[PDB]
């Protein structure tokens, strides 16, 4: 087993200073630092990175076949470089990886290293997977399969994109039987009352007869999935020969709310959310008994499921562009508040499509729907590499953030690099992206629970090396924004006069070399391992949380402002508050949430004093489209995630721009530049003078003060 020595760590810590953003360390402490029962304290940065790096390196498949002494030392040195890179924050894996990589939970939980997936909502076989209904054969198709997949990955903390295109919904058979459902929660359970409140009946009130179908739920994630799978499959004759229409699900064993759970810092929700979900999911199905399920019904069930996972504390529905019922489903206020908020909805289009008029109207109202061009996604890598028939022919959708082109049951597999920071930390970018590629490649050899995922991954070995802090990197290195201006031109088909962007040709070369570096890295590593080369390699994700660790601009997004006071909200009991107060940070009771404290962090954006500096509120919608297009053309062979924000005075341009880029954009997400005016803004803009004054008030090092207090005060955490 490859590992890093204490001697090496201390050396890195001695020469490498983590490039924390003004909110970085704090964000790390309350987000990725796991609790150490042995030591009675949460992890320190160096420790987290150690287990993350070790957890990834030990995935290399060669280490499974009597690894040679040379092999193990080479991997050890690669791990040491990896540790130095991540520790310095010049690059990092996904937030999920930072939280679970190298942990006991990870090693005992399949799919634990991937945070997003895609699945088509059409009857499918469960195949030889960890979860398989008892009443189902392996190769036997079931209506519940896609829902079970989504339910499972969602409970494992991931996000799931799914397709309810008309083509899939039509594959779902007529709802043959309206099922009578009773949810039992024994009077003895510590969740009895609470459950009765949501519709469950005591063991006494239970009305049973010999013909009823009965299932005792094991107090496990699988128990939850199988119970919803049973409920669904009983509505269809194909998976219910006995025509039994009496189901009794017993959730007396489900652990109560607050109960300790494996794989999360949080606790259990109790069976209550599961009860409601099963009851509501049954209604949607019963309400169509003898009829047919629509995309709205299919999406509602997925939404109800997502809602049950969120519980009392992550989806993307992709449908047909002509399905008006689906497109309008989230506008129903009552149902939006009850569960349709669970997913963000988009429609599938192709380059031939031009019906953007109604789509634009929707977008100008609520920012929905989003768009996914399956045509371009299946026939293109980077747009510059031109049309390539079926290069990604198995693509059927994308993940919730929409940066990865995905096939049915396929997961996202990301790694984020911050070009500006890596360079400032003395790294050669070409080498950074190569380490990135290999990290991702290894994740593809981790344990996966679903057969369909194993197969597709074996064939694709897809990786998604993301580039973040893009605006900081370009403004600094170029002195201006990738889009230097616009020149006149005409639409390639309609000859319509339009404004095309002029890109800084310097940017093309720098991103192109990095792309080729990831491809070379993947080609060589694929040879060494003897597996398939990654079908795709790059993308852009606006990973907010991780970008905060390093204080980098998120994905390709622009900064909210040059100089700002950023407010971070903490529970009044949070261990970090005394340390922050001791360091000079200004605090105030939060007016939007009870028992919460706001802490003010003065922040200066890179290039704040550059006349080419652009704040998100001032960047034209036309320029945002051009910027996304640039990255999709010369960098990402997957997609480009970014929220294009516009002022109402720009709404007249939404339909026009969507049409203009119909031959380049794989997916689009627009949102009316809201804001209005918040009395206690999470991001308040200030002038340079105010920023300097405020930052001078902070003369204490929170990381050091926290450790000191933690030491002098017992049970601070």
């Amino acid at each position: 087993e490859i590992s890093l020595s204490a001697e090496f760590i201390d050396r890195v810590k001695a020469s490498v200073k983590p490039h924390w953003g003004k909110l970085g360390w704090v964000t790390y402490k309350r987000t990725y630092a796991r609790w150490l029962p042995e030591k009675g304290r949460s992890e320190n940065w160096d420790e987290t990175v150690k287990r993350v790096v070790e957890g990834n390196i030990n995935l290399d498949p060669r280490l499974q076949d009597s690894p040679s002494l040379e092999l193990k030392q080479s991997l050890t040195e690669e791990a040491e470089r990896l540790y130095k890179l991540i520790y310095g924050l010049g690059a990092t894996p996904s937030g999920r990886n930072l939280w679970i990589s190298g942990t006991d939970y990870q090693r005992r939980t399949g799919d634990s290293l991937n945070n997003c997936w895609f699945v088509a909502i059409r009857p499918q076989k469960y195949g030889d997977s960890k979860i398989v209904p008892s009443y189902l054969g392996k190769q036997e198709k079931a209506v519940s399969m896609p829902f079970s997949f989504l339910f499972d990955e969602l409970m494992k903390g991931g996000g799931v994109g799914f397709s309810v295109a008309r083509s899939n919904i039509s594959q779902i058979p007529r709802v043959d039987f309206a099922i009578d459902l009773q949810l039992v929660v024994d009077e003895t359970s510590e969740s009895y009352d609470a459950s009765v409140k949501v519709g469950a009946v005591g063991k006494n009130e239970l009305v049973q007869d010999a013909d009823s179908i009965y299932y005792r739920l094991p107090d496990t994630r699988e128990g939850w999935v199988l119970a919803n799978a049973l409920l669904i499959d009983l509505h269809f004759a194909q998976t219910n020969p006995d025509r039994k229409q009496k189901l009794i699900l017993d959730l007396s064993d489900i652990r109560p709310y607050g109960a300790e759970i494996h794989g999360f810092g949080g606790t259990a929700s109790g069976p209550m959310p599961l009860i409601s979900m099963l009851l509501d999911v049954n209604e949607v199905l019963n309400n169509k008994a003898g009829g047919r399920l629509t995309a709205v019904d299919a999406a509602d069930i997925c939404n109800l499921i997502g809602k049950a996972v969120v519980a009392g504390n992550a989806e993307l529905a992709l449908g047909s562009n002509d399905d008006q019922d689906f497109i309008s489903m989230k506008q129903d206020q009552e149902k939006l508040m009850h569960h349709r908020w669970a997913s963000n909805n988009s429609v599938a289009v192709d380059s031939a499509f031009s019906g953007y008029q109604p789509i634009a109207a929707g977008i100008r109202e609520n920012g929905e729907p989003g768009i996914v061009n399956l045509d371009l996604s299946k026939n293109y890598g980077r747009i510059v590499d031109g049309y390539q028939a079926g290069i990604d022919g198995d693509v059927e959708g994308t993940n919730p953030c929409g940066e990865i082109s995905l096939a049915n049951g396929e997961p996202c597999n990301l790694f984020e690099v911050f070009p500006l920071i890596a360079e400032e930390q003395g790294w050669d970018l070409q080498e950074v992206f190569a380490l990135a590629a290999r990290y991702a490649k290894r994740v593809t050899f981790s344990p996966y629970d679903w057969e369909i995922s194993r197969e597709i991954i074996q064939k694709n070995r897809r990786i998604g090396i993301s580039m973040s802090g893009i605006q900081d990197w370009l403004l600094t290195r170029l002195g201006n924004r990738v889009v230097t201006g616009f020149k006149d031109d005409f639409d390639p088909e309609t000859h319509e006069a339009i404004k095309v962007p002029v890109y800084d040709k310097r940017a093309i070369k720098m991103v192109d070399q990095l792309y080729k570096a990831v491809v070379k890295a993947d080609q060589d590593y694929s040879k060494t391992l003897g597996c398939n080369e990654s079908i795709k390699h790059t993308t852009v994700k606006p990973s907010g949380t991780v970008a905060k660790l390093a204080g980098a601009s998120e994905g390709m997004h622009f900064h909210y402002g040059a100089y700002l006071i950023q407010r971070i909200r903490f529970q009044d009991s949070d261990p970090l508050l005394p340390a922050l107060k001791a360091c000079g940070y200004r605090t105030e009771a939060d007016i939007y949430t009870e028992n919460t404290t706001c802490v003010e962090f003065p922040i200066k954006a890179v290039g704040a004093d550059n006349p080419n500096f652009a704040s998100a509120g001032t960047v034209s919608i036309a320029e945002q489209f051009a910027t996304q297009a640039f990255l999709q053309t010369y960098w990402s062979d997957n997609a480009v995630s970014c929220t294009i924000t516009f002022q109402d005075s720009e709404g007249d341009q939404v339909e026009s721009l969507l049409r203009q880029y119909r031959f380049i954009t794989k997916s689009t997400s627009l949102l009316p530049y809201f804001g209005g005016s918040l009395q206690q803004a999470p991001k308040e803009p200030i002038d340079k003078e105010t920023y300097e004054k405020r930052s001078q008030e902070i003369t204490g090092n929170v990381e050091e003060v926290f450790s000191q207090l933690n030491s002098d005060v017992k049970d601070l955490e």
